[PDB]
DNA sequence: TGGCCTGCAACGCGGGCATCCCGATGCCGCCGGAAGCGAGAAGAATCATAAGCCGTAG
DNA sequence: GTACCTACGGCTTATGATTCTTCTCGCTTCCGGCGGCATCGGGATGCCCGCGTTGCAGGCCA
């Protein structure tokens, strides 16, 4: 099974990681220190299968 | 340990109100294209019909 | 001295036939596509003040 989530970035990077690790990394608030970068990358598409 | 949310205070701009100009649009009439799947034809998966050898018997 | 046939049963290997599935054509008609006009709801601008926005400092969070 290996329940994972597939996240596609805006620059075209595709990858997946298990749902447990994804929920563990999701814990906490996103720091605006990285948001000050106008050339960063963000998630474009998300799906769980 | 570094950074983020929020309270307090000061500043500014747009929401609301109306209307004049404006842009879509519903309707009417004339013209275009695609769908319509039904049917013909081809390719492929599956089913049907022979042997080869395993070892004692003739 | 020196080889040559099938019967009893199970799994494969080689080849043709059959039906399922899919590729491709059929013109036509109906649903739609498109041009034009009166209409009706909408956007922007004039104006004000009060709420939205923002600077600064404090306490809390990852």
């Amino acid at each position: 099974q290996e329940d994972v989530v597939v996240t596609l970035s805006h620059q075209g990077y595709v990858k997946y990681q298990p749902l447990s690790e994804y929920e563990a990394q999701r814990r906490g608030g996103k720091g605006k220190s990285a948001a000050r970068i106008k050339e960063e990358d963000f998630i474009d598409r998300l799906l769980v299968a």
